């Protein structure tokens, strides 16, 4: 099924926002197959954001979650990049709509806590960059009976 | 007062959301009075879609329901069928609002947990075949006063 | 396996705890398998409350339920009838410990929200007075396998 | 930082919001500076409501607020307006999506729980009816390191 | 009905825990008749803590509290020091039960995010010590009926 | 600080508890230094349950985990260890007090959802054989003035 990348910022570790997200996840009905807790590599970090080295405020970027906690993710599920950018909500927390992680608990774009996958050609490049083969678990999900067909 | 037939579906259930379901609509100010669980049968969940049998997939809802448990609901209160459709979303669990029922919970429209009546007259003739007069409960809500004029 | 008879009195729903409640039994990993709304007849609670007949106070507690809306439920599971009354709490809300249903929302013992069967007999001839047998829905439980056994 | 005032209506109160609605604001990142509980003098609600004296209904309006209790509230932080206004919802919580307060948790337009600032320049005026310079809290937000730049 | 004072010391301010702190007391069925935000000046500090005058460090007790913000409150209702010290915990934080709110946010003494009174006697003298009589608001509670005899 | 390792057996994840378990321990206070999904090794899991090997139960338990999924965390702060166990409860759920994860949650001593390790010197060996140095991440914990000394 489809695979998206998910990645508590260090603001949402911070602000202990870490198993609030999580359940949020969880309770949609997806699938978590991968977690882990890491200080990103400035390396790492200059991959994941290939895309947006097309950006004005990029010297800043790659510094700062480079330094706080990062916990990266990849969750399984039906349209899961879709749905994960639907539950984190807008870029701006302040556009964003009530009842999304980004509208619930961010008010700046600079430390919005979450990092979703925009689109499914993008998740799989960022899941191949923060995550081994070896490290994506795979188990049946007792309950997807109940949540799909 | 306005009144509405909502039922848990088996998938509702299975995981564990009926508290949850039912104290979203508490806390919206509405007023339970009729709860049954019961596996409905085939022949009386037959006319249930008597109005939507024109679909492709209507033999398969008949069996995943009647087999599951079900927890059938009358709420009453102003606006109740609208309301109750808003508080659950869309069909589809992916164009579902995020705050919503379907939208925080489901993936699915085969698996979306729970049904609402999509207007007044198809509320009216599901409470009829769904529940008993003598089930339906009179009584006075004491905080009516502060949701209501 | 062990069922027991957990009934949320008038005072619990007139507060909207029906769906708290039950979401705590729910997350348990207990099985739902009874629910119904009702005003309790005065001779149905004469005989819930027969036991309890020893007791100062019974002409005025039999009318007090017998008014207000009741939601009585059966709920299965390994040591049902002793968890229960754990997730309960004591009879005086008072010496009642935090955590519980009892002991987070309420103060007096006259009104309590809840009643719980004290002992396995009591709880089957209470199942018996409150229910058909027709009533006890029969379900598998999809996440039985990851809570007993 | 931009200031707006937050105040619980007495239906709020009633229905023992008061914890929810501040948790709200909190898991925001915004910062309570002033809180107080009042019966509030015509005096106030006379100032407070004077944009409403070509109304029909005022002198009644100026007298159930009058009556039940009220929490007041200043609350500071960037686009703290508009993203009150946003928590809030719309007037009719009817007409106010989910997620928000009011369509949480409201029905009528008559009982919606809570005031917001509908602009900047509303807020500072409400503020200085409400409360006093001295009341105004001057405290150091250990956080907002990490909700701002 | 008996009194008591409950204040959220400034730990409990910083780390967001105000709304969870009153839902939790609201919840109870408690009545919060008095609420106020200040940054406690020398001569209450100094007054609130007369008992802890003969201790080695009384300075900086006094100059901690006098620094951070704190939200003073007086709640009404049956029992209600005990139950407040009840819902608290015991005062270190490491042997106060779960459920309770230092049993489940806090680790030191040091900082245990709330205060509650001891004896009904210290009560009286903590509210008149924080509070004015004006402060304190009457009102009906119209729950009052479902949660006391 | 003292470390302890914290690990959601397979019932735990399947259950969807990964995020509720989180947040338990993040809002006690408790620092989240190293988190891990993976399906365990019999190599991995023999040695960890090798005291438990003068036991009955030896060769059942390493089944329904194995194949199972876990989520290994290692959890830092004062009086880990202790704390970690009052949080988790008893061994046997039906013993273990209301609060706790597998008081609020579990039914059987076979399937408790969660693991924490007995002693700060069983703890140190369980984060060796789990985890490599390399995964224990070290980060600045801004909120720990506000919750040690």
């Amino acid at each position: 099924m489809e695979k998206s990348f998910i990645m508590i910022k260090p603001d949402g570790v911070q602000r202990g926002l870490v198993g609030t997200i999580i359940k949020r996840f969880e309770k949609k009905g997806y699938k978590l197959i991968a977690i882990k807790m890491l200080n990103p590599t400035e390396e790492i970090l200059k991959e994941h954001y290939k895309e947006l080295s097309d950006q004005p405020f990029f010297k800043n970027l790659v510094a700062y979650i480079s330094k706080g906690p990062v916990v990266a993710m990849v969750w399984e599920g039906v349209d899961m990049v879709k749905q994960g950018r639907k539950l984190i909500g807008e870029t701006n927390p302040l556009t964003s709509n009530t009842g999304t992680i980004r509208g619930d608990f961010c008010l700046e774009v600079s430390k919005n806590v979450i990092h979703g996958s925009d689109s499914v050609a993008s998740a799989n490049k960022e899941i191949n960059i923060w995550f081994k083969a070896e490290e994506l678990t795979q188990w049946k999900h007792h309950m997807k009976e109940w949540i799909c067909s």
